[PDB]
């Protein structure tokens, strides 16, 4: 009926371990009923597929945003790939990430660096964000470190979004997208490895074995792994160019 059927508290809770340890600035932040509230707006979202595919899509999702807010390191407690969800905004940023657009107006005074778990950045995110689902982030952008609800949405927003040349990454963990040419060409087959393209290529892909690609494929096998499932070939974008 909904992806709590696919994915239980227990298993939540044990997917994203440590979250609420003491060292992490972010805990008592990411409940399980966010979650869920989130995932209702967005019911393709562990909906497209049989049952694995379904987790498959929720182990990857996790995994990719577990990298974007991991408090891990490697002698941390059942391993790095439990700290997953420690931070919902972004440590020490540069700037405000204001980028003047007629389209997205800054509020002044507000800031957008990185919030939530798949650290949402630049007024010019937060915008688009806020209209697809219904609050207003480009006046209020921190809600997204706030109310966890929205938290998780914009994650889901941009995990079910295509922008631009990119396919969505719900698209390729679920089957739906099939390689140009072009992809073909530039080493892109379907996997694991194009949605860490698609979230960071421009930096991480496409120039051999990377530690940052390296740290969200821990994740996700160990995601996998914790739901009885396989996670498919092509798990990194070492030969990858980027979609960038």
């Amino acid at each position: 009926d909904g992806v709590g059927s696919i994915v239980p508290r227990d298993l939540f809770e044990r997917l994203l371990l440590h979250r609420n340890d003491g060292a992490c600035p972010a805990r008592g932040f990411y409940t399980y009923e966010a979650f869920l509230a989130a995932a209702a707006a967005f019911p393709a979202f562990g909906g497209t597929g049989n049952t694995e595919t379904r987790k498959r899509e929720v182990a990857a999702f996790l995994g990719q945003t577990s990298h974007e807010t991991t408090g891990g390191w490697p002698t941390a407690p059942d391993g790095p790939f439990s700290w997953g969800y420690c931070f919902k905004q972004e440590q020490n940023p540069p700037s405000d990430y204001c980028q003047p657009s007629p389209e997205w107006p800054c509020a002044p005074g507000r800031k957008y660096y990185g919030r939530g778990p798949i650290q949402l950045s630049f007024n010019f995110n937060y915008g688009p964000a806020g209209r697809a689902i219904g609050v207003d982030l480009l006046s209020n952008p921190d809600l997204v470190a706030t109310d966890a609800t929205v938290s998780f949405k914009t994650a889901l927003w941009f995990w079910m979004t295509p922008q631009g040349n990119k396919p969505s990454s719900h698209d390729v963990i679920t089957g739906r997208w099939a390689p140009s040419p072009a992809d073909a060409a530039a080493g892109r087959a379907p996997g694991y490895g194009v949605i860490t393209n698609i979230v960071n290529g421009g930096l991480e892909c496409g120039h051999g074995p990377d530690d940052r690609v390296a740290n969200r494929i821990g994740f996700y096998q160990r995601y996998c792994g914790a739901f009885g499932i396989g996670t498919g070939g092509n798990l990194d974008c070492y030969n990858q160019r980027p979609f960038n």
